């Protein structure tokens, strides 16, 4: 089998990316944010405290024919942003752009925090990390990408994110028409559950290649790329004003500018991030101060590409028993 699924950033910046889900039946179709860094998949519902939903779409188990409580179980998670979310679990039917898993675990909020309640455009979490992180107790459960794999085509699923734009999803099989050149494919660690893999080095503009390794995580549920102190401050150093603020969070550069491109090595193989993937604009409303989309990863544990570097590429999450990852550009 196979699915294949559109995902639409949820703004004009491309701060998340959803997904149409189909939850039960008949079905409840949710719009998840699909997390290559977490392993829960997590719903608003009928159960989540009512003061904590604010214009999300919410699953309701009861009206589900398929719906299962999963007794006695429930989950807890917390993000690398501060975020965090609660509940207890139902089994039910799931599918994804055609692809289709019963008794898939479907984690109930009972509690979210309140970064998901004030935005409106997420439902809910897909996660795509290893099922070792999967945070339901006291029974670990299989994400949705475990549980569809032995039916899939292919032991895969592929990112295709779209700059402002519209992007794809595919799972089971790799659209050979969806990016240009070959596909270089690289280790993966799963001994932290995520997709963790080593860059072989960086460019900044059209500046030489600087040759080092880069151990990092593929995340499609992180906005920003997140990288060491030095190749941060290496990157905005080509900026004229920018500068690393304390009271904002990170580096900032002036609107007026024109960002160099950045790239990153995928084991001989480039993928070049045009500089107008790293604007995430005003500071705030009005603002001639612009948010960087390259950011420190000092004091994360961990460095990030998220978004802004996997939205350059076509992403293969290869998860043969030897897991892999594939980046071509597009």
């Amino acid at each position: 089998s196979t699915g294949s699924a559109t995902t639409t950033p949820i703004d004009s910046l491309d701060d998340a990316y959803i997904t149409p889900v189909q939850i039960g039946t008949p079905a409840q179709t949710l719009n998840l944010d699909f997390d290559t860094g977490s392993s829960d998949l997590w719903v608003f519902s009928s159960e989540t405290t009512a003061s904590e939903v604010d214009g999300q779409t919410i699953y309701t188990p009861s009206k589900s024919t398929t719906a299962k409580l999963l007794s006695g179980a429930t989950w807890s998670i917390s993000y690398g942003d501060g975020s965090s979310s609660s509940g207890d679990v139902y089994t039910d039917t799931v599918s994804v752009g055609g692809l289709t898993v019963t008794g898939q675990a479907v984690e109930s909020a009972k509690k979210v925090s309140s970064s998901f309640t004030e935005d409106s455009t997420i439902d809910g979490l897909l996660g795509l990390a290893f099922s070792t992180l999967n945070t339901v107790s006291p029974t670990q459960q299989k994400t949705f990408f475990d549980n569809a794999k032995a039916s899939l085509d292919s032991p895969v699923f592929t990112a295709d994110l779209g700059y402002h734009a519209p992007g794809t999803y595919n799972f089971g099989f790799i659209d050979t028409t969806a990016y240009t050149g070959s596909i270089t494919y690289t280790a993966v660690s799963t001994k932290q559950g995520f997709w963790e893999w080593t860059s072989t080095g960086y460019a900044v503009g059209s500046g030489t290649f600087k040759s080092t390794s880069i151990d990092g995580i593929a995340d499609t549920g992180t906005t920003l790329l997140y990288l060491p102190a030095t190749v941060v401050s290496a990157y905005w150093a080509q900026v004229s004003g920018a500068k690393s603020s304390s009271s904002v969070g990170g580096y900032v550069f002036p609107c007026s500018a024109t960002l160099p491109s950045f790239t990153f090595g995928v084991g001989s193989a480039r993928i070049v991030i045009p500089g107008d993937y790293i604007d995430f604009g005003p500071i705030s409303t009005g603002s001639s101060s612009c948010f960087g989309g390259i950011q420190s990863s000092a004091g994360i544990g961990i460095n990030i590409f998220g978004d802004v570097a996997l939205k350059a590429a076509f992403v293969v999450f290869n998860g043969a028993t030897t897991p892999t990852l594939g980046f071509a550009s597009k």
